Parts: structure tokens; sequence; C-alpha cells
């Protein structure tokens, strides 16, 4: 019984802090003998736009033009851009997908955001109904693994920039269990600019080492309570 | 002496729902004698990828691409694109900057996501000295346009999607007010798709008649108790 992981990276920089951490998971998830696929948005040179361009067959309303809508159809007729097509042969066949990324903006980079526009259509991750706990992706795994400018105090409660899991929501729940996926606990990689040279190679280690039983983790309870407590 | 009025618009299709928020604003403003700007993203075929692209010349690192660095070097040095600094001078000169878009996964889509990451760069829109109420952008309003598939109802405590507020936070703080800017309070227009026509009707006058007192209105207190507390 063997795992398939699909690691959605969105970093520039090969020797970035982002960059430790992908190859950390390749290579522990490697070791483990585990199928293993990287989508390396900025190499790719990913389209983050959703346009009339991701769909090559005829429109419904040609007039009036509705992604969400064209999308759809386009995804159950099989007209839909090859590239977001490929993405969701990875996704369909992976068991966890790992999301690698540096906070921007208290959320994912646009490239990545554009991954998750496009590649997460109607009729793929959800149906109306068939969303949530119900969602397409039910079944699967989803971890973001993220790396932040500002310290984990300035991600409390009483810190300037909120609780780290109150960023959280739009992905996790928004997103992810939106789509039926069972969501691990979030990997947060706190300032590592800041941080010493033990200090980083510390959090890569953790990272690693969590890796090595991420198989036996339990999904957070994707909730309100769970982001905001209260 | 006047006012001038930035409106970053998100949306493909001018016939939408958003099209018609964003024409009623250009035409009120208009009419009340303000100076009134559109970045129509998707017509400008906006560039979202934050990349090494976004700085003209040489970098000040080659040997290991840092976007933060980079653009922050470039900003001072006169060396960022020209679409990116064409962004700043309307944002610069604005008093205020509409964002007018429809929720993708609890967030701005792509391309407009792509708009904050590129545009509000350090040196610009913040600085260490100068972010949150320091930020440099303070003395601006800013004002977040958003329409949803998903009902009012569903964006309550108990609603399925949670109450629409905690989709907020990323975008009026953690991006906004981190910049300096004064928040006034979201126009949400709730699910317009389901909606009935004299609703659609109803909700694009709401927009247009609180367009009449804008300059009237205080900045919300962007505080984690404004968006999680009771
Ligand atoms: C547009 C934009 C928006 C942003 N928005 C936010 C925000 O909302 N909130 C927030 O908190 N931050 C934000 N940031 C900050 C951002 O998250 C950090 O700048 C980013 O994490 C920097 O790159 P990264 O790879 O960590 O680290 P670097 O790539 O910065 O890595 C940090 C250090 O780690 C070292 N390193 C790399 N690999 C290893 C290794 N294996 N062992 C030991 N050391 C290693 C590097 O050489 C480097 O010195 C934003 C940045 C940008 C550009
Ligand atoms: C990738 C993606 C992610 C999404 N994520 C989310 C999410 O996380 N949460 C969520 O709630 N929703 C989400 N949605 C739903 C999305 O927000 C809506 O589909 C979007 O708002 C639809 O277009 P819009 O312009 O309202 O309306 P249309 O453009 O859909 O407008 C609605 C109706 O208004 C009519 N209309 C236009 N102008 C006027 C006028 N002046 N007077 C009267 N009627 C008028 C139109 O003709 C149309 O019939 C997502 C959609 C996509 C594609
Ligand atoms: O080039 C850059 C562009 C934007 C940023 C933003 C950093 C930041 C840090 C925080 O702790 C909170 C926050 O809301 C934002 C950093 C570098
Ligand atoms: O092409 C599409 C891709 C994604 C979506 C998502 C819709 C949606 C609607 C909600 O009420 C809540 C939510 O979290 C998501 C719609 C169309
Ligand atoms: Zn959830
Ligand atoms: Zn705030």
């Amino acid at each position: 019984a063997g795992k398939k992981v699909l690691i959605v990276y969105a970093h520039q920089e090969p020797k970035s802090f982002n960059g430790s951490l992908k190859n950390v998971a390749v290579d522990e998830l490697s070791r483990q003998g585990c199928t293993v696929t990287v989508s390396d948005l900025y190499a790719m040179n990913f389209e983050p736009r959703a346009t009339d361009k991701d769909i090559t067959g005829t429109l419904s309303n040609p007039e009036v033009f509705n992604y969400g809508v064209e999308t759809h159809e386009a995804y159950k007729q099989r007209s839909l851009a090859s590239d977001i097509t490929d993405e969701q042969k990875k996704v369909r066949e992976a068991d966890l997908v790992i999301f690698q990324f540096p906070l921007y903006w208290f959320s994912v980079p646009a490239i990545l955001k554009g991954w998750m526009d496009r590649v997460l259509c109607q009729g793929f991750a959800f149906d109306i109904p068939g969303f949530y706990d119900s969602g397409l992706l039910q079944g699967k795994l989803a971890l973001l693994s993220v790396t932040t400018g500002g310290t984990a105090e300035m991600y409390t409660k009483t810190g300037v920039n909120g609780d780290s899991r109150y960023f959280l929501w739009p992905l996790q729940h928004g997103t992810l269990h939106f789509c039926g996926f069972k969501v691990l606990a979030p990997q947060i990689s706190f300032a590592p600019e800041i941080a010493s040279e033990e200090e980083r190679k510390g959090m890569v280690a953790a990272w690693s080492q969590r890796l090595q039983t991420i198989w036996k983790e339990e999904p957070i309870p994707c909730t309100a309570h769970w982001h905001f407590g209260q």
C-alpha cells in the first residue's frame, strides 16, 4: 500500500528557505518509497489569470462570459486548456497535496492563487451539491507549509498580526475543505530571515522529522472554532 | 481641493454585475466632480507573477534572487518595471482606492492578488518603520467592493461559510491596514446570481447611493476584534 504526493511549490529561488523545505519533503517522502511529483509554478511559468483562454471549445454563452459556467461546462466536455487538465491529473492521483509557499499578504503568492482559481473548477473539485464534507476531493489530504516574515509572537491573538490560524481560514476552509480535502495541521516556519543559522536548520529538520510520521496524522477539525476559538 | 479615486477592477466581463458596480462607481464619482481612474486588470493583461522581470537593469544580488529585497532596492533606485510604477503613480495620487471584484476562494482573483503582491512593495506602501497605523499610504482610504456566490445566510457565524468578516482579515488587515490605509466598511453584494432582478437593482442602487456620501464616512476599527470579536 503505497502513497502518492503532489507538492505545489511557489518560490522563485531554488536556494531559498522555501526551496529547502520543498527539497526536504521530496527527499523524505522519496526515502519512504512514496511517489512524488512537484509542480514548480514559477519554473513552469504557470498562468494565474482566469480568462476565456482557459476554454477552447464552443462557449455556452459567447455574448456574456461567465468564467465559472464556462469552465464547468468545459470540464465536462473536456475542452479546458491543457495546463489546467495537467494539474488536475496530478491532483486526481495524489493521496496528499502539500502547498509550499512564502506568505504574501496573509495569503498565497498570486501564481499559486491562480493555480487554485483555475485548477479547482466545478465538476472536478466540487459539485453543487457536492462541497465541503461532500467535496469531490474527499479522501485526499492537504497540508499548507508556510514561511513568514513576521515572528510567532506577532502572530498571536494579542499580537499585531493576530493569531496565525486567522489567515489560514480562506485557504483551509474556503478552499481545501470546500473541495472535500481533509486538512492536516499547517507547518508554519516563522520568520526564517530573522532566525539564526541553527534556528533555520532546526525548522528544516522539524519539517523533515514531521514528514516521517505524516501518514499517521489525523486531520484538523476545519471549523470556525479551530480557527478563531470563541 | 477635490478628491482623486482609483478603482482597481478585476472582472473579465463588462456586462457582469461587477462591471455594473464599477460603472456605477465611475458614474457617481464622476458626477460629483471627482477625479476618477480605473485599472481594468484583465483588459490590461496585468502580470500577476512576482518575478525578477519586475526589476529593470541589473539585480542587486544575481546570485540568490530575493523578490522582497530586490523590489525594495529597485523602488529606491527607480528601477522597477513600468507596469508596477504606473500603478504606484495612480495609488500615490489617489485619496481613495476602491477594489471591485468577485470573491474567488474567500479572496481576490489571482490577477488582483498579483497587483497587491507587485504594486505594494517595501519603500512604497510600507517600510520597517512605517506599517499598519504608520503605513506609508496613511491618509488614504481603501474600500473592498466584493460580490459572492454564497448567500448572506451562508456567510454567518454558524453558516457553512462563516462570517464574511472572517475572509476580510487577510485583505483589510494583513494588506490594506498594514500599508497605512484607513479601511472603509466593505461593500458586500451577496449572491447576485441567485438574487432576483429587483434585488440586483437594489444592490447596485445601495452602492450608488452609498457613494453619494462616501467622503463623510469614518474608517472601521480594523482590529482582530472587529473581524472576530463580539
Ligand atoms: C509580496 C510579498 C508579501 C509578503 N507578505 C507577508 C505577510 O503578509 N506576512 C508575513 O509575515 N510575511 C510576508 N512576506 C515576507 C515573506 O514571507 C518572506 O520574505 C519570505 O519568506 C522570504 O523568503 P523565504 O524563502 O523564507 O526565505 P529566504 O529564502 O528569505 O530564506 C531565509 C534564509 O534562510 C536561509 N536558508 C535557506 N535554506 C536553508 C537551509 N537549508 N538551512 C539553513 N538556512 C537556510 C537563506 O539563505 C536565507 O538567508 C511577504 C513578502 C513579499 C515579497
Ligand atoms: C474561481 C472562482 C472562485 C470562487 N470562489 C468563491 C468563494 O470562495 N465564495 C463565494 O461565495 N463565491 C465564490 N465564487 C463565486 C463568484 O463570486 C460569482 O460567480 C461571481 O460573483 C459571478 O459574477 P458576478 O459579476 O457577480 O455576476 P454575473 O456577472 O454573475 O452577474 C449576476 C447577474 O447580474 C446581472 N446584472 C449585471 N449587471 C446588472 C445590473 N446593472 N442590474 C441588474 N442585474 C445586473 C447579470 O446579467 C447576471 O445575470 C467563485 C467563482 C470562481 C469563478
Ligand atoms: O517586499 C515585501 C512586500 C510586503 C511585505 C509584507 C510584510 C508583512 C509582515 C508582517 O509581519 C505582516 C504583514 O501584514 C505584512 C514584505 C516585503
Ligand atoms: O469555477 C469555480 C471554482 C470555485 C467555485 C467556488 C465557489 C464557492 C462558493 C461558496 O459559497 C463557498 C466557497 O468556499 C466556494 C465556484 C466556481
Ligand atoms: Zn473547514
Ligand atoms: Zn487592521
